[PDB]
């Protein structure tokens, strides 16, 4: 045909503004998706943007036809702060630099080796002497599982972890959340669609850039001292790495290896490396005590694959394949990104029977892949069930894509599987989880929905066994 897909027609400026619930983009998407099928147009303002529903759609374009989606769409609150540079938002050259060197050097401290596994260990150590220190207690656990996983990949990036009892690292963990919970409400998703003004007025927009504000400082910081204080020769993290890289690089004129790259794409990391993942345990937790059964199955594994004295090692999820079941579940049901982050087409495209010009951007909705009828029984359902066999042997999934799939997929995805495993197992070997209320009453439906999805807020007892 050689046109866009099918889609609601948009007015001049809003867009399909007016056939859309903000609050509730993902429902709102998926409803326009009934009329006009799996692959449509919509208008978010004047972003004219490819929506993909279903496994088939998001497999096809983002694995099939691989490079011409390789494109990076945008996020404007985030783009508010990176403007285009860093690992994850940049494009073209500056991503595929930045992003070759951001997974080298991962793996150069440890990532997929015992190296972090040993760090991941060792801090979990720290969060189980932590949940003994509430004594049973109810608590909101949010910040005791948002330090642990943000100390992995802090450890990484500046050299050493944070102490628990840091004020500031406090104050960090809450702008991360903060921006998490802003992109995901109605405000964040109206946003998206009309920053050109918004970015201007007065409203829960400017304090969310404060926050991103407040993280960018942080790090401008950290990068500053390490500069005043580098080793040329022996580099202590991630910072460092870069800032040799740097100096290597200064007689390049159009080297992508400078300052702001450095800045954002270490703020990259320590945010999308921290949020993601505590998020994940956050929903995973109250997902185990609405659901008494699987967290006993849980148990009934770990006891006897591991048992109650050793830690447990990444190497055990081999020999427990419920609880490689349960994760995946988590995954599957939380899903956290529900949309993904945005792609774009690097050059006129042909997807199916629709032209996609250059430049056009593309919304993968991950969480219709996760619920994919065509994959899961039960899609609305929490249920182990949907990754294993009657054997009770773990299935895998083509329709599982909580990391998204493709050239710009999550390439953190190996350090969160470790942590996922390691923290879930480490936490459920030593406790027994204890709601604030009956089962049937625990409500695991999000809070908020957008950009990212976000559990009700909660507080919970961890009781020794
Ligand atoms: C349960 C945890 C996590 C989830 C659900 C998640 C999810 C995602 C998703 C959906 C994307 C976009 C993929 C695409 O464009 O196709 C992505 C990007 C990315 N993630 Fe993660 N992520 C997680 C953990 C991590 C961790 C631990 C790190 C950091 C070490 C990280 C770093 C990145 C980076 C740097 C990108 C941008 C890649 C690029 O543009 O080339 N993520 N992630
Ligand atoms: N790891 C995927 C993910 C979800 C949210 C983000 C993120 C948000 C802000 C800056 N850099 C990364 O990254």
């Amino acid at each position: 045909k050689g046109k866009l897909p099918p889609g609601p027609t948009p007015l001049p400026f809003i867009g399909n503004y007016l056939q859309l619930n903000t609050e509730q983009m993902y429902n709102s998407l998926m409803k326009i998706s009934e009329r006009y099928g799996p692959v449509f147009t919509i208008h978010l303002g004047p972003r004219r943007v490819v929506v993909l529903c279903g496994h088939d759609a998001v497999r096809e374009a983002l694995v099939d036809q691989a490079e011409e989606f390789s494109g990076r769409g945008e996020q404007a609150t985030f783009d508010w702060v990176f403007k285009g540079y860093g690992v994850v938002f940049s494009n073209g050259e500056r991503a595929k630099q930045l992003r070759r060197f951001s997974i080298a050097t991962l793996r150069d401290f440890g990532v997929g080796k015992r190296g972090i596994e040993e760090r991941i260990q060792e801090e979990a150590g720290f969060l189980i002497d932590a949940l003994r220190g509430t004594g049973g207690a109810n608590i909101d656990p949010t910040f005791f599982l948002s330090r642990t996983v943000s100390n992995v990949i802090s450890s990484i990036v500046f050299g050493d972890r944070f102490d628990y009892k840091d004020k500031e690292f406090l104050s960090l963990l809450r702008m991360m959340l903060g921006i998490f919970q802003f992109t995901s409400t109605s405000t964040g998703q109206l946003y998206e669609m009309f920053s050109s003004v918004m970015k201007h007025l007065p409203g829960p927009q400017q304090q969310a850039f404060q926050l991103l504000q407040g993280l960018e400082d942080f790090i401008a910081k950290k990068v500053e001292h390490n500069q005043r204080t580098l080793d040329p020769n022996s580099p202590r993290d991630f910072i460092d790495s870069f800032l040799i890289r740097m100096q290597e690089e200064e007689k390049n004129p159009n080297t992508e290896f400078y300052l702001k790259n450095l800045v954002m794409t270490t703020l990259n990391l320590f945010i999308g490396g921290t949020e993601t993942v505590s998020t994940t345990l956050r929903y995973g937790f109250l997902l185990l005590m609405k659901h008494p059964e699987v967290e006993a199955k849980v148990h009934e594994e770990i006891d006897r694959v591991i048992g109650k004295n050793r830690q447990p090692k990444f190497e055990d999820r081999a020999k427990m394949p419920y609880m490689e079941a349960v994760i995946h579940e988590i995954q599957r049901f939380g899903d956290v990104i529900p949309m993904s982050l945005a792609r774009r087409v690097k050059k006129d495209t042909k997807f199916r029977d629709f032209f996609l010009p250059k430049g056009t951007e593309v919304y993968p909705m991950l969480g219709s892949v996760l619920r994919d009828p065509s994959f899961f029984s039960n899609p609305q359902d929490f249920n182990p069930q949907h990754f294993l066999n009657e054997k009770g042997q773990f299935k895998k999934s083509d329709a599982f894509v909580p990391f998204s799939i493709g050239k710009r997929n999550c390439f953190g995805e190996g350090l969160a599987r470790m942590e996922l495993f390691l923290f879930f197992t480490t936490v459920m070997q030593n406790f027994r989880l204890k709601s604030s209320q009956s089962p049937k009453d625990i409500d695991v439906s999000p809070k908020h929905v957008g950009f990212a999805t976000i559990p009700r807020n909660y507080t919970m007892s961890f009781l020794p066994r």
